[PDB]
């Protein structure tokens, strides 16, 4: 039945990286989660905001995000009874904007009903996966063999799809050195929004090279200029940043702007419009699949169990998290093997905040009631 | 946690109507709880291909022996079960409908929360047949406005549209009016069906070929008044279709012609993200068709009245004990996990036709 | 010769309406001169998506450090040294448009004539609220009619827009006048909106969602009153798509929803480019926003009125020394270089919140 | 604030070439400078026509754009006072064509202008570029190897674009024939409005020999079956006369008649129209490049000083002044090292007549008063 969401804390940790992430919209070594916890009829929901300090990767921040999370929204939901995570969401006003903060309530919420329900949380959003095919993207590195070199670390762990983050100045060699090397691999790219349809021609030479995708290789924000490239090359586009809610996707397919899509669970708003946007490329036979933005395994929890529905027809970014981080913020491992991520067992997300380490690397943290 | 199918009955009833109506159901046994769904084939294809005897055909020869002693994760995985066969929509959603009630009462669950509704009731309208005349017409449209109902669905027919629809907005200017045109014109009469876009309807419904959307595209670029389709939406990529051809710009959606609740919900969301409305489509149900209507009806997308009126107007007695009843064009969520809504067994006994059990 | 922006102040001001506003202020100051600008985010995300408490965490740990201590050739150079950064403009905006100010300062130049505009007025429109009934409507659109403003805006909302449009066109044949629709319809309100086209509407001003192109492309398929865009135009690129999608034939145009004057210039120029007309939409500026905004409509396609109203409409007491008061629908350019506008540092001082300094 | 235009020269020089300039429209070996000097606050601000004597690259020739000069345009502004060079443009009254014309007298109102301020042309104009790129031009030449050579001279000098002037019956060979020796150069071709749509499958076979664009291959005043062509080819199209404007622009881009656009500052009409197109074409994720008309270093200047825009993202014509003159008419060289042209220092153009050389060169002479 209803469930009463009673109190919010907000806890801001930050995690030493492992790896050097080196996008074409800039270099990422550490990382900030922020996390929220809702707390209600005995359980709690955990959610972790995909937003950075800066506007780099899309238009949200942190510090806007927290403000956003402490001055309006919670307000809008403490003490408030809800019938299930929809009206949750429903209860959040008409604000514009600010998918990412909306999804670390909404998913929280999400994680807190299942919870009391005591049901995992990919099951009741209708995905009946026990695991889920994964791949690695590999930021920018070396050259042309000696970067065909990484990939062969990742080849011969198993993983079901290398992307290649490229950029302007970098992209058409590792492509033809890399199918070089390995003629068989599911291989893609990140051409990161760096280019413009003036890149155009350059772009159709990875097209014998065979990639199953060319991600948002135009402006984040486009739709328009991608359906005239897609017009222009053989390679199906997949869009990333362009879409963030299904009337996007909608849209984004409509127009032919892309043939894949990039679904990232905070990016669209959270489960239940991640849900529609999966269900929407569906209907135009249009695949999914599951984006990762380094995330804790609180965040890469929530991406597996969004990933056992039935149009994640295409390999993930949800490797294993003891690629990321030499400690976690939970207890369990969240470890693929040989491009396969089992789910979490447990109710929600099957995953528990290791509350002692959390403690350590705590930077930030307030409780909120009504 | 999962839940194990372990036994299943088809009741096919006899119920009065208020002649009578055939009533197949489906009751799913699990976990000590059960599901119970209404199939809405008719005995011979009249609405749609399906027919009562092709569909208990097909669930106790194949899909009742494929799930029997199966456990299951969630309805979604009940129906994946199923998915080597072709269209049968209907008798698909007997299983499906059936799995959503059981699984939603081994939770203790509304069906409409599981789906993601939160609307505690639902806007109905009322459907009128030929009248004789005009004035006949508008003093029925007249009653049924007084009752309260938030939308009027009048029959029309070659030779009977542009005057009924005339003569009720002459004399209701501002109501919610709508037709349905029963597959009865063709793209000659577009001429005709453009009379009635003076008249501000909100919708005609299915006016070409039942299975169109393509036809239904350009008589929509030749009028004005919008497209609803109906048997032509099937599923979510038909509805993605329909939408994205211009078929139209509404969706007479009925869960089972679908295959159910979950491809219901996607028919729903695919509306949606077109910023196209939905309205609950109705079938004669039995009070457990129309309580899953009932709960189906209470997400967002639901933006126009449906097909979900008084029980008390079809049967003289329902098949359940809960009376489902409209009041001012609002039809209360029957409450209680599931449907919400229970068979009564002795009545039913009374009106059984034919019963069978199957178990693994 | 180029500039050194050695300092800035954001100043946030609660200013008395004629209730408060928050204006947020940002102050850049180089070579002897000071550049100002005003920002339009709010406290929430009601208009657009930015707030207050993120755009000022962008100035000062962003923004701000990138451009403090750093020579600059002119404004665009100021701006690229800020655009590895996604979307937020007004927050963007506050940074260029300052710098614009500060820029013509050191070369003594007006800022609408660095812009090229050569006006020397500018033709200002008003905008009315939903009003009770009919009359009511009226009796405020002729008292608007008769101070002189050359065009008249009415709110309109479902369930109260042919009325207004009526009876107003019915008293003021001749009149410029044009709706907001502020997103609050959607397609299957399209034969409800295509009732306001027998009233020679100039435009509908975002009928459908505000970040929206393609939709409001089909919209203006169906009906022959124009679209004016607002929300969803904030770019040069935005604009260039929206006029070639056919989303609209007009473009509200607001300085800093796009990211400022360099970037309002090219969405003037690309709308210029297809002959489709801009006009100055306003954002309950202080003087500083409102001299902005009235230097931008000085540029040739600005060829509808302007919300550059006088400020005495808005604030018992403005935070500049310059009053800005329209005459017969006539607002004068401010004199002087930049903006023409000077802070009244003691009177803001009544008013402040909050201040604080940066510098290198 | 305000400027006065009290007089204005006209001064037409002849200049002797050094190469012999031999496009589809003719062979050009000498070359008339029409000067227009207008004198007011203590400044003077110099532009130079690019018109012809014939008709030959576009409409206007050197004789009907002067008696519109001292009939009708200096009439119209000498003794007025004017705010800025859009007010100087806007009292031209509405007559028809004749752009280059009217951009002698615009594109002198914004060196005078600028002048009048102490600030660089180019910075007035939005640009913050420092330096510009540029390629070189080559007119038609010997045969398929024997031409591979003058392409060597000029990839040795570090020129970062190649274009050869083609025509109907001299063509696919340099482009193989360049690629071969040269198979990484950025590569043009000139297509010299010599073709018609007839010529459309041979044009196709460029295609493979990875040219940048191919310029205003069919009628100099075509939009319509450059858009039928670009659907024919893979080789992006460039436009060249048939863009005179911001809504030329427009309509070629939103036609889809080509994807780049040479940018004449003075067939456009001047600067602030230059500005407008370029704007335009960037709304549309098309790039523009600078092109040349033989110009002395007043015209060349001009170009440099509007090559700083952004959206300049392909090398220009703009290649050094000492290839074309043995003496210019300026005091300030004007050269390229490794395909990057310096803006000249200064206010306005940077740059200063050679009073006393001009004499020596020039053919007429008149003042304008009010
Ligand atoms: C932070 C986020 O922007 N980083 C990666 C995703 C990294 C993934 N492997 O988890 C990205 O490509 O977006
Ligand atoms: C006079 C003009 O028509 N000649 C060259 C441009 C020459 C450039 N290199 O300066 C042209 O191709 O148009
Ligand atoms: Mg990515
Ligand atoms: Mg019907
Ligand atoms: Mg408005
Ligand atoms: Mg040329």
């Amino acid at each position: 039945r209803m469930f009463k969401i009673e109190a919010a804390e907000i806890v801001v940790a930050r995690l030493p990286l492992k790896f050097r992430f080196e996008t074409s919209f800039g270099v990422q070594t550490h990382k900030v989660v922020p996390l929220l916890i809702l707390h209600g009829e005995g359980v709690q929901g955990v959610a972790e905001g995909t937003m950075e300090a800066r506007p780099m990767y899309r238009e949200e921040t942190i510090c806007g995000a927290l403000c956003l999370l402490r001055g309006t929204f919670l307000p809008a939901i403490l003490g408030q009874t809800f019938a299930n995570p929809e009206a949750v969401s429903d209860a959040l006003g008409s604000y514009r904007g600010n998918r990412m903060a909306r999804a670390m309530v909404e998913m929280a919420a999400w994680d807190l009903w299942a919870r009391t329900l005591g049901v995992p949380l990919g099951t009741l959003l209708g995905g009946h996966k026990e695991q889920v095919e994964v791949g690695v993207s590999l930021g920018i590195q070396a050259d042309e063999q000696a970067t065909v070199d990484l990939v062969r670390r990742h080849v011969e762990q198993g993983y079901r799809r290398i992307k290649l983050k490229i950029k302007p100045g970098w992209d058409v060699q590792p492509v033809r050195a890399t199918r070089e090397a390995f003629p068989d691999i599911r291989l893609t790219v990140d051409a990161n929004s760096a280019y413009t349809l003036a890149d155009a021609g350059r772009l159709r030479q990875l097209d014998e090279y065979d990639l199953t995708y060319i991600e948002q290789p135009l402006a984040w924000d486009d739709l328009v200029d991608h359906a005239e490239l897609a017009r222009r090359i053989r390679t199906p586009l997949c869009l990333d940043e362009s879409v963030a809610s299904a009337s996007d996707a909608r849209k984004a397919l409509a127009l032919g702007a892309g043939g894949v899509i990039n679904l990232k669970v905070a990016r669209v708003g959270g489960h239940a419009e991640s849900r529609r946007v999966h269900d929407v490329a569906q209907s135009f036979g249009a695949p999914v699949w599951c984006g990762g933005m380094l995330e804790s395994g609180i965040g890469r929890a929530h991406n597996i169990h969004l990933s056992t529905l039935s149009n994640f027809r295409l390999p993930g970014d949800t490797s294993s998290a003891s690629r990321y981080w030499e400690r976690d913020l939970i207890q369990e491992p969240l470890e693929a093997v040989d491009g396969l991520m089992p789910v979490p067992q447990g109710p929600g997300t099957g995953v528990t905040l290791d509350r002692e380490f959390l403690a350590t690397v705590t930077e930030a943290q307030e409780e909120h009631r009504a």
